[PDB]
């Protein structure tokens, strides 16, 4: 059996074979977790329910997780399957497109800062909030963030802020909710062409230049990101919590590697 | 002094307990003009007798809550200084329920919107609308706490509120730099202003910090002043995206109390 | 199979059946790596010999990593039978003991600080320089880093700046060896009573502060960091390198826990 | 000026180049007395040229590889200044050989020793050997590199020996606090000093850097000098164990070449 044999895990944010959420959902999926999925809307329906099917799942639910009325009822409706489970995988990040080109000073606006921090950050402890009670001890959280949280990185402006209030938001659920049990962790992933590289001038060029300087000389596939996502939910990783992990090839520990 | 012929705008005052009263009076005595902004009616007397104390004549109404606010304080700046060398945002406030007990049970959609709207947002709100009003040789001052970095009882959706404010540094000091202007944050340690109001266990707090800083105390507005003053002045050329811990050392220790 | 199976692995620092190492080797092992082992002394050849044998191993050899010629004798004697192999664990730190107790700068000694350095940060690239044309591509280093790197803790001392400079190692090599196919990581442990907490005072009371103040709320355990380690030298963290990753339960991520 | 009062040592002048004789300038100017100490013979006379040129007689042989050289040192020192108020440390050496290639082809047991010894050992050594002799409000400085917090091509065992001393740095400010010394750090950018003599694509470097850094400029001793006589004055007063990045913002900043 798996490392994750016994466990239950929610997975959001699934919206293509191309999604890091669809690479982790594989890899956990190979290692012996029952899944459930949830999609933001009916848009995603069918195709969520089919990528859940391959992986074993009955378990599709609707959650936006912009309403706090979608996230009480969805976990309403996976505690009729699930009344305990494991923990989940928030694969969630949003900005409205015009926040995510030019210079950051000029793009941000007030409802762009808004949107980006409530989509990208309030939600991961908005689901823990909804779904506390329902937590087994030896549950882990998970959620995906990126170095323009660290780091000023071009056009990734607001997103960058509201990756640094997710990984703030990682360390302050990890020590709310380890004494009852629960750990909260992130991966930093590498740059990964998914649906939220649409739209991202540069990108192809963006990844070449990872690609030159990251020390495996290679950038990340939702492979790596899933593997390691399957660790850090599984009890392998009982030892670790409010960490954020990257899985970025070493890329942010170098610098000017390009001359 | 060292910011003489340097004009800096000062938002925050709402006390001589203030950070920004310290910032106000150590940056008056290295020479700098000063502005001062109120949040509200409540604050205006106060401000303008402070500012007055300071040899300042422009006190003006400024709500971060409200982008015409900001703009029209910014309009009404520019009759008396139609450029100026930046200024020091010392505003931060979640709605107190935010800030006792468990942080998963404590926070809300709302508690957590306000609070990054005013303690973070607010400061490239600013930013925005004076960019055109900046000299070369600039320089932005932010303030904000290592619950920023760390989980600290309590702080709640204030830490993430400030982790967004330290990214907004980074983020502000990459687009503004090319134009010559620095922005920059203080780390503080903790002091007893009316940013403590209501806060449980606070004066514990203060006695844990002053036992374990390096320095065996805790800081003060003077301490902070100073070190905001030369990160507006051009002594600090050298020196943009940081984020300067003005804790006395307490964030750099660990299990110090042992 | 376990997720180490067709890696070769060899492990240093085994002293006893406390040693961090010896937690390592015991879950690489359960994860179908093959293992070998190395010895500081005579005085620990058989025990080591006997922890070997258990963990299904033959190769138990001598190495002082004090000394260039030890190093590079064990790695042509284990080169007898792993001609080539997967990489190494580290888990080797030492500073004279008079260095660990009392006010660092009254402490601190060029003597004590020559040691501490050398034995506990340059031997992870003396080790690595000798066995670099052994490594297979997909090869994983890992060694063993403790949080006063990152922050000043009392009587650590001078082994505080050897684990500082044995971070910066773990990047350095990791840029130096990623693009031949090696990552190289750390785990920074959480305080764990091995023979590594002979004679240090006060001990037991720090473990009961770790105890009080981590989000697990408990120590962690040399299981809990030898499943990270498996984790991180196994090709399910092929996206890490040059990572130093808290198992320590989240102690360094809070403050003021205490109140 | 801001160090009126205090009298502070100087290491590392070897030109006006150095990092150090920035340093001197800046503090000079502001009132500081200064004392200054010379590696070696072949740099006495331009250590006396130098000092000097800035009203000081106080020009000592210091080679950090030694105790007893730091002890002569300082028993010299307190015939003139029996009590001052702390000192620069701006030392930095590997074997040439350790800073040209492959990292881990090009270090060896005894060029990680020399490093190690001479960039981070000697900041500890001459606190050790002069703890008694300073007064109450004392700063130490010294200069570290962002190779400390960074894999950077070629810089090499240099890396591990400033994280090496930006841990002392800490454990430093850690020890001596409570007695009243303060420790911090200057993390500067890459600057063409004689620190560059021999380096491999460092023009290359500072393009690069003048291109990505946030201040669109590498930085100068001048900006690197203002930032020390700060954090040795009591304007910083608050902090110590500190590591101040001084590059422009450059080690803030990613991918900002695409
Ligand atoms: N792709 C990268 O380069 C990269 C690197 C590091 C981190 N990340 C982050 O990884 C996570 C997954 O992104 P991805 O790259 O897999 O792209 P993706 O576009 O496939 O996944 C983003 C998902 O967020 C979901 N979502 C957006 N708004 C929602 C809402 N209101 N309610 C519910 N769901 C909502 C979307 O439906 C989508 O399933 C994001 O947080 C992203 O910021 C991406
Ligand atoms: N006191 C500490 O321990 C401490 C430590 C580190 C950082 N900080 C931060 O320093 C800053 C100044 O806080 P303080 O301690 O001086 O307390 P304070 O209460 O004196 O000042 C906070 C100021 O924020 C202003 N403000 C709040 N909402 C506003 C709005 N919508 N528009 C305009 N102004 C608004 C208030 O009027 C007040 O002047 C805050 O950002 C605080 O988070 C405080
Ligand atoms: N125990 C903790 O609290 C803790 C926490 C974090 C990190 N660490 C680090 O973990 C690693 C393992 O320590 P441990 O706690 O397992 O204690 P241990 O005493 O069981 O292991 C230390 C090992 O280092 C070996 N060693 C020392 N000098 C050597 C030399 N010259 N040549 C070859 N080997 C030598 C010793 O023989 C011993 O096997 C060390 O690097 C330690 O600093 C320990
Ligand atoms: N130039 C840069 O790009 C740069 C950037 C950041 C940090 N640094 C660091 O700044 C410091 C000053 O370097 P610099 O750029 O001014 O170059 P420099 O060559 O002018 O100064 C280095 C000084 O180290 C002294 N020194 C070397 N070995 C010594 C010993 N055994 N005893 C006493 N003194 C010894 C030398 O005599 C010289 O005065 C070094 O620590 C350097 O690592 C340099
Ligand atoms: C790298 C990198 C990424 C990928 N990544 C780490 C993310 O977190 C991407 C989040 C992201 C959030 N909101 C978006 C989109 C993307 C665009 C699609 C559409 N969904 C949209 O309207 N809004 O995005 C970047 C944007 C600018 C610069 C660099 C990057
Ligand atoms: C330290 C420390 C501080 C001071 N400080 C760093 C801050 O940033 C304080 C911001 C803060 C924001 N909003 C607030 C208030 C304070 C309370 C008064 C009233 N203004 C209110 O309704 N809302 O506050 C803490 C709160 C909990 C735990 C620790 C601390
Ligand atoms: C925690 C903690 C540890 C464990 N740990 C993380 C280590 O890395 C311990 C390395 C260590 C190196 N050298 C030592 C010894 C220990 C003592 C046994 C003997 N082997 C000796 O002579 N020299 O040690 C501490 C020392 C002081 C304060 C706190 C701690
Ligand atoms: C930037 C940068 C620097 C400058 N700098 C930050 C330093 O700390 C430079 C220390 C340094 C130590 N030892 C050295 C030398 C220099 C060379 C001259 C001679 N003095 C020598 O034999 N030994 O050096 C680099 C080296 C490689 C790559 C990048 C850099």
């Amino acid at each position: 059996m798996g490392f994750l044999s016994g466990k239950r895990i929610l997975v959001t944010g699934v919206a293509s074979k191309l999604s890091i959420a669809y690479g982790i959902a594989q890899a956990m999926h190979r290692e012996g977790a029952e899944l459930a999925f949830t999609y933001q809307n009916d848009k995603l329906k069918g195709r969520v329910e089919e990528f859940a099917a391959q992986l074993g799942s009955d378990i599709v639910l609707q959650c936006d997780v912009a309403e706090d009325a979608s996230i009480d009822t969805m976990f309403a409706e996976l505690g009729k399957v699930w009344p305990k489970f494991d923990g989940f995988v928030h694969s969630i990040g949003f900005a409205p497109g015009d926040q995510l080109d030019g210079d950051y000073v000029n793009a941000v606006t007030r409802e762009g800062f808004k949107i980006a921090h409530d989509i990208s950050s309030y939600s991961f402890v908005a689901m823990a909030k909804a779904c506390r009670s329902m937590l087994n001890p030896g549950s882990a959280l998970l959620t995906l963030s990126y170095l323009g949280a660290e780091r000023a990185i071009p056009n990734y402006n607001v997103m960058g802020l509201a990756k640094a209030s997710l990984e703030a938001n990682v360390r302050y659920m990890a020590n709310a909710m380890g004494p009852e049990g629960v750990r909260v962790n992130a991966i930093s992933a590498g740059p990964i062409r998914t649906l939220a590289a649409s739209g991202i001038k540069d990108f192809r060029k963006m990844l070449a230049h990872c690609e030159a300087v990251t020390p495996i000389r290679r950038t990340v596939t939702i492979e790596d990101v899933g593997n390691s996502a399957a660790f850090l939910c599984s009890d392998l990783s009982a030892g670790i919590s409010g960490e954020v992990v990257h899985v970025d090839g070493g890329f942010s520990i170098a610098a000017m590697n390009e001359l």
